[PDB]
């Protein structure tokens, strides 16, 4: 049977055994080097839509927790900035650290955050996320660094309930959840052609990477760290440094929108 | 439910609606036109290997019927030809008509044939099918052209297990099946970059279209011809005219090892 995981025997220097793609030309993440990553003023400001968002439920998949979307509609998109067209949200997740230094798969000039949220937004072009992940320009990934500092109010209701999805396979109920109130005030970015970050590596990526981090508490993020990537009565393995390192730039380029 | 079959709503016309692909740039099959299908004088010779060919089961899948080989080791292998490395039989089927005028999927200045027989190998380069059929050289499929006339001896094993497998799902032990009992005697071919041509239509194939049909008798086809492509308790359809048409060659060349 096929398994990946972040361990010893399973995790990110064996997954090109199964997904030889981890090889690849446009894998993620990647360092940001602000020396090397030039401003482009012809890239457009984001246009974040989140105002009509609605959220579903809530999962632990064995390798981090999802809060799903209804994607159906365009009710929480991702627009403009180095995109054409409509991207729809169809769900967020997070990858943490045992400690507070690392836990995020981006990094810039070398330095590592206590985790990374990626909210994870498919091109309506393309039907669904099925088709779409089969795309190069298939997915539009914002990510946003979590530094340990103040609480973030608008986390507290995910923290409130990974109580009730502690192990692999559970989901909640979750509902009204405003994505709006993990987005730091400024929308500046980094953004660069990459893949998904885990198994399958598919490079179908569109990164958006903002330049301000949201705060977390100590607190917040110790409770990332009381998941478990296993199932109900199996060994417990706490969900901790569910992150991949960053993979080689190769011939991309990644572009500033502020100066 | 995703479903995709040879009917009216869900044919041939219909499949680039869930796999856009459909539309690429290397989709088969194609006509061979003899005129500028020209003779290339370095394509080896091809070098069937099958005297160890271990046959498992025969399956209904609701499209075909597959003769499953077990692809364990180096057995029934083709090397040579337009190949680099070795490719492992894993099955054949065949595609037929529901009038012994039409049924192949290739033709050869627009002739069709009664029935087309697809061997199917993978490149051992890539350690097993899944990971083969995603890449450009991952698959090698032997097409084999059947012309009604003579009974063919070594398919009538074969033939005489279709009404033990009659519907979608069923299967059979199928134990001992000798595939060079398939092959015309002259190994004179064809060859061209392409794709399965049925869903996913995944444009991971070397086409080796031997020049040579195989005879087989209208009774044999006949009985391909009882088939369903309905589960068992559904409404009859039968399993006739499984064969997607000749598809555009664009810039491909198409060449043949013979003069
Ligand atoms: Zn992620
Ligand atoms: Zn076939």
């Amino acid at each position: 049977s096929h398994h990946w995981g972040y361990g010893k025997h399973n995790g990110p220097e064996h997954w090109h055994k199964d997904f030889p793609i981890a090889k690849g030309e446009r894998q993620s993440p990647v360092d940001i080097d602000t020396h090397t990553a030039k401003y482009d003023p012809s890239l457009k400001p984001l246009s974040v839509s989140y105002d009509q968002a609605t959220s579903l439920r809530i999962l632990n998949n064995g390798h981090a927790f999802n809060v799903e979307f209804d994607d159906s509609q365009d009710k929480a998109v991702l627009k403009g900035g180095p995109l054409d067209g409509t991207y729809r949200l169809i769900q967020f997740h997070f990858h943490w650290g045992s400690l507070d230094g690392q836990g995020s798969e981006h990094t810039v000039d070398k330095k590592k955050y206590a985790a990374e949220l990626h909210l994870v937004h498919w091109n309506t072009k393309y039907g669904d996320f099925g088709k779409a992940v089969q795309q190069p320009d298939g997915l539009a990934v914002l990510g946003i660094f979590l530094k340990v500092g103040s609480a973030k109010p608008g986390l507290q209701k995910v923290v409130d309930v990974l109580d009730s999805i502690k192990t692999k396979g559970k989901s909640a109920d979750f509902t009204n959840f405003d994505p709006r109130g993990l987005l730091p005030e400024s929308l500046d970015y980094w953004t660069y052609p990459g893949s998904l970050t885990t198994p399958p590596l598919l490079e179908c990526v569109t990164w958006i990477v903002l330049k301000e981090p949201i705060s977390v508490s100590s607190e917040q993020v110790l409770k990332f760290r009381k998941l478990n990537f296993n199932g109900e009565g199996e060994p417990e393995e706490l969900m901790v440094d569910n992150w991949r390192p960053a993979q080689p730039l190769k011939n991309r380029q990644i572009k500033a929108s502020f100066k």
